[PDB]
């Protein structure tokens, strides 16, 4: 009783025998399906880093092995001592990679062994971590040439406060309300605007502000910092053949960074662990720029493309977001930001779920996420039957520190 | 109660219809199957309790409950199975159930319309040219010389022992798939197995690209025969492109009449293996799915270089504009020739319309969101954005065997 998956385009089947060591639950029951949905003390601390310690001697093909139950005596030792166990540099830089591998709605993982794992976690104060942060940011922005990374921060641990980076992403764009009722910039980041502003960031009253980051050292409030602008790569957006498009002041920002999830490994978790890949091309122009909630330049677009907005049966809403990608792809290769297009996204991603058939018997996917917003049947995701379920280590969500 | 969220208002609900389920779907709280086609796979103690919950419901929804004639029904239906085993539908139960079945059906984008569904009653019938005349019917009145009108004919019920009504095609206008030389197919790909019971059973092939295959109807035990439809009542489409001259050039045509001819249509413990239902098309269906998808007329590229597009790079979106054109191309020609459709944009939107009166009506509705969200363009739709729970009411239309 695996799970039999089958791709639609070929043809292909195979089953998933990964699925069944689904180390937590999610969501659905045989009675309801909610894949759809946005959001879905030793003894259980014990058993989560046994589980891990023996993915990590199995991946360095040295399982049960002298080294092994070493290090499986050691941790039930720790803990007992001191309730809790510090990982290796190995361990860490192995399961900030299983991390990402298991992270079933991301479609970069092609790319999951190719990870820069900087290890922050003796730091000690905002001021130490906010120079960690644009460290982080120098390293992967790379002048353009981007690298995948994370930075480590303190684990949690008892009796005192955790390092949280209150942004949810290290580049963010600020959302001013107006005397319309409207935002001006990205509504997105309205509420991260107000908290930054009341913690004495002065705003600015453009479209695209980055926002300062606000900091969290354990008890402490959080901090400010800003930003040096020279630190912050930005591609201004023009469309190859649509000149009059350059006009319309748009930028976006080279390097996508997550900076609000918790990473898990082992039973350990750590509240501040930012990451960042490269951005894939209709993040930018189909979520950001034309979601209605978001930037919402759809319409304007259309309109100077000339074309009929009376009906939707013309598809002036396709045409245009077409366009809009067009200009996004255009921008970041001129601009020598790496980029990626979402066939050539799916087809890695594509290749990844057959590297991960036979490296570990399956790979979770999440179908709604994986799939593009734009052009869905037209990329091979679209097609294959996927399975999604939670393995560890693991990034999760979190609640806002606020 | 599941709280369900639309990220793009902000705007919350509770779909309480989910907890009055369940035929078991497929997913446990360790792992997620909703993107699987099918879920898994494919003494009448328990025909009593599913004929009783669908009687309750039929007079729950015309206000009488408690007092009434409900009562006699119920004693009228245990006392036909205590005697038969099975027990026959009146006339308007089996209408109520008919648009019951669709107004469930998880997949289906154009429930708005569910309450106008012309039900043809074809339980007296016991022969497959008897069949042949009853889907005649049905597609000349669904049909209406373009004007399309929503229409489910359903034939006799499965019966103790005995045999199955059943249609073989997977729709009633399907085009043919001719294998080849090259192991290469001329015309519709998914359409090829069908395409060698029809030659095999009698039929003599045709030219390629788009020729209607002939329907295999089956009566209960008695083989399968063939029979032709008349070229006079397949309405079919021309596609061409307003502003691409060339497009018309490359001879692509489409049906009129989508009729899904391969389900069984279940109602109160009912079991009916043919009962074709037909409404009209989404523009994606045709443009994006049977024109795009690489197992099916795989033309996007043929398109791109007519568009001399730069098809050397996937980051020219060559695949998203030549996918846009063809679109275009469907839509302005079932216009220009006065046939029902409908594009994915104004659909998406009427869904949401029968999302906001589900939850009134019923506290919920249950919708695959991978199904729901178009082909293509799906995050510039109103249904991308809207979270949907997943779940099996009755009546419903359900897969079944194939009797091969
Ligand atoms: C290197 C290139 C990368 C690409 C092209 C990429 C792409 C994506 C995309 C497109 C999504 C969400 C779907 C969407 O927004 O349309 C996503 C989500 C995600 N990615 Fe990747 N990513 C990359 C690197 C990384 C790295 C380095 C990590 C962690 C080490 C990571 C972990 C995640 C996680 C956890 C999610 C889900 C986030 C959430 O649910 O909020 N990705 N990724
Ligand atoms: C009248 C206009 C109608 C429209 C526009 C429409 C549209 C659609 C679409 C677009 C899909 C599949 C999703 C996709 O391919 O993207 C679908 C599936 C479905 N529709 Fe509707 N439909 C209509 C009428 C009907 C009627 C009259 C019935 C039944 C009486 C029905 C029952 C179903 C069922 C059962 C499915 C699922 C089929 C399967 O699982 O293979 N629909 N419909
Ligand atoms: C490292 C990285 C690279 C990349 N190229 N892309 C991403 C995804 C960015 C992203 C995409 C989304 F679609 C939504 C979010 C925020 C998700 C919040 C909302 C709900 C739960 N978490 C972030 C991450
Ligand atoms: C993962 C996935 C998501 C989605 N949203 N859609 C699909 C394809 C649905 C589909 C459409 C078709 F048009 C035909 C088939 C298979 C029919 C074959 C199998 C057996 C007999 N005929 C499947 C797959
Ligand atoms: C009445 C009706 C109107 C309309 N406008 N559209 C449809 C949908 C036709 C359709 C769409 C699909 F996407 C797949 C199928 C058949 C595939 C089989 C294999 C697995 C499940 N069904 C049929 C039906
Ligand atoms: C049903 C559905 C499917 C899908 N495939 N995608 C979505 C949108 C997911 C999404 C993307 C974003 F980019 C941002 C949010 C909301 C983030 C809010 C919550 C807390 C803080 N900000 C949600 C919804
Ligand atoms: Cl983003
Ligand atoms: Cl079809
Ligand atoms: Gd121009
Ligand atoms: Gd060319
Ligand atoms: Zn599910
Ligand atoms: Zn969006
Ligand atoms: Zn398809």
């Amino acid at each position: 009783k695996f799970p039999r998956v089958k791709n639609w385009e070929v043809g292909s089947i195979t089953y998933d025998t990964l699925s069944a060591q689904a180390q937590q639950d999610g969501p659905c029951t045989p009675r309801r399906c909610l894949g759809s949905l946005v959001f879905p003390a030793p003894e259980q601390l014990l058993s989560q880093a046994r589980d891990f310690i023996n993915q990590y001697y199995s991946s360095i093909k040295r399982s049960g092995s002298q080294a092994h139950e070493q290090r499986l005596q050691e941790v039930e030792a720790e803990v007992a001592a001191t309730g809790t166990y510090q990982l290796r540099e190995s361990e860490l830089v192995f399961g900030a990679k299983q991390a990402w591998r298991n992270a079933p709605r991301c479609v970069g993982r092609i790319q999951w062994g190719k990870l820069q794992v900087f290890d922050a976690r003796d730091c000690r104060s905002a001021q130490e971590m906010f120079t960690y942060i644009c460290n982080h940011i120098k390293y992967a922005t790379n002048r353009g040439n981007l690298r995948s990374a994370i930075t480590v921060f303190p684990q949690r641990c008892p009796g005192r406060g955790d390092f949280r980076i209150w942004n949810s992403q290290l580049v963010r764009y600020a959302g001013y309300r107006q005397q319309d009722g409207s935002v001006r910039g990205d509504p997105a980041n309205v509420e991260i605007t107000e908290l930054c502003i009341q913690h004495g960031w002065t705003p600015g009253n453009g479209r695209f502000d980055v926002l300062p980051l606000l900091l969290q050292a354990p008890d402490e409030p959080p901090e400010l910092f800003l930003l040096p602008p020279e630190l912050v790569l930005e591609v201004p957006l023009e469309h190859p053949t649509l000149e009059w498009f350059a006009a319309l002041g748009l930028r976006w920002y080279a390097l996508p960074a997550v900076s609000n999830m918790l990473l898990e490994i082992g039973g350990l978790e750590f509240p501040a662990a930012p990451f960042s890949g490269w951005y894939m091309s209709t993040e930018i122009g189909t979520r950001n720029l034309c979601d209605p909630h978001r930037y919402n330049i759809l319409e304007d677009v259309a309109v100077c493309m000339d074309l009929d907005t009376r009906t939707t049966s013309s598809l002036w809403k396709d045409k245009a977001a077409v366009e809009i990608n067009v200009a996004v792809l255009h921008s970041y290769q001129l601009a020598k930001v790496t980029i990626v297009d979402h066939h050539a996204a799916t087809a890695s991603f594509m290749k990844h779920l057959e590297n991960e058939q036979k490296a570990r018997g399956g790979c979770p996917a999440d179908w709604a996420w994986i799939v593009p917003p734009i052009s869905g049947s037209l990329t091979p995701v679209f097609h294959q039957e996927m399975v999604n379920y939670f393995l560890s280590p693991a990034f999760r969500y979190q609640p806002d520190p606020w």
